[PDB]
DNA sequence: CTGGGGTCCTAGGACCCC
DNA sequence: GGGTCCTAGGACCC
């Protein structure tokens, strides 16, 4: 039924806004991570540091031994929420039709829009360019019928460019496409897809379907229908956040539930503060609690409760604390609270 | 040498209904 | 024998 979906993509977004309020880190490798003292992770860095290795989801600890001279910097969260928040409303002139998916990143529907004409790749090249002329950053795109093609469009002439996908050339653009570039096809499923022999979506093209579902389950489907170019899902723009949480990695392992609950002391005044710019009445359905140990195995508890509550927060993180650590040392404890239903 | 914020999926037992 | 809720956990995304 071909729509035209645009998806925009910042590039280094966080990294962009650091080198655009201060040109000194324009050209040094940059990265948002925190310390390798306090045991962070990189989440953005610039291309000059992106050269020599360094990506997103690395421990700090691998990003310096590959690139010394890296500056890390901590992140301003609000900085980059304004820009963000500036970004959505430049979509707001082009379409209502935007479904956004994180700060950097919306689908725009613009099948009915009479803007750029009808030109989905000008809108999209106008899109980029005012976002630049406005917030001194730079964009990519994609545009495409579906929904992921629009996305693994907006990804193959970044930075600062687009790239388009007719339904014409679709059939082509498949056949040698790898089922790992395609979102929700991550680092586990592409290698028992390709323990099968799977590689791309041309290699599942020829593959059963009752197969594939015996296989994986409702994955087996959507793999299947990608591979066909099928993705019917819509721009939605009325979703809506469904839980909070707030979770902390401390330095080293801590070994006492003293040491814990003086954690919790900390971390619950900031999940309410959030849970109250969204909830005044701090009313909710589910709140619990979350421990990662030293063998970085997780376990979360969370049970039905009305109202964000502190002391059952610290009695629940105890009764995990004694039932289920086993001993081992705790790298990480988290709050969480589910949202009542609308 | 492994973050912090989330979404979506699965699956067994409880629970309720015929 | 059905269905929805409850809960824990895992894969995945930015
Ligand atoms: N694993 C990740 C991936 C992204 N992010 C954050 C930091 C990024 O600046 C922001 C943008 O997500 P992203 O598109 O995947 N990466 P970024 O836009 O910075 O670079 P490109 O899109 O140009 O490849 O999300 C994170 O914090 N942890
Ligand atoms: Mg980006
Ligand atoms: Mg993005």
């Amino acid at each position: 039924g071909s729509r035209k979906i645009i998806h925009v993509d910042m590039d280094c977004f966080a990294a962009a806004v650091e080198m655009r309020d201060n040109p000194a880190l324009r050209d040094i490798p940059i990265a948002i991570g925190g310390s390798r003292e306090r045991r962070g992770v990189i989440s953005c860095a610039n291309y000059p540091a992106r050269k020599f290795g360094v990506r997103s989801a690395m421990p700090t600890g691998m990003a310096l031994k590959l690139c010394p001279h890296l500056t890390l910097l901590p992140g301003r969260f609000d900085a980059y929420k304004e820009a963000s928040n500036h970004i959505r409303e430049i979509f707001s002139r082009y379409t209502s039709r935007i479904e956004p998916l994180s700060l950097d990143e919306a689908y725009l529907d613009v099948t009915d829009s009479v803007h750029c004409h009808g030109s989905a790749t000008l809108i999209a090249q106008e899109i980029r360019q005012t976002i630049f002329n406005e917030l001194q950053l730079t964009a990519s795109a994609g545009v495409a019928p579906v929904k992921f093609l629009a996305k693994i469009a907006s990804d193959m002439n970044k930075p600062n460019g687009q790239f388009v996908i007719t339904p014409a050339e679709v059939p082509a653009f498949l056949q040698t496409l790898p089922l790992a570039k395609i979102p929700g096809v991550g680092k586990v499923s592409a290698a028992k897809l390709e323990a099968m022999g799977l590689r791309t979506c041309g290699d599942v093209q020829k593959c059963d379907l009752v197969m594939l579902l015996k296989r994986f389950g409702k994955f087996g489907r959507i793999l299947w229908e990608r591979s066909q170019g099928i993705d019917e899902r819509d721009v939605n723009s009325e979703r809506l956040r469904k839980s909070v949480g707030v979770e902390r990695t401390m330095a080293e392992d801590i070994h006492h539930w003293s040491e814990c609950e003086a954690i919790i002391e900390r971390l619950y005044p900031e999940l309410e503060r959030r849970l109250a710019k969204v909830k005044p009445d701090l009313l909710i359905a589910r709140q619990g609690v979350k421990l990662k140990f030293d063998d970085f195995q997780q376990t979360t508890q969370e049970h039905v409760w009305p109202r964000l509550n502190k002391a059952d927060l610290i009695a629940t993180a105890r009764k995990t604390w004694d039932e289920r650590r086993g001993g081992r040392g705790v790298r990480l404890v988290g709050l969480h609270v589910t949202l009542l239903d609308p």
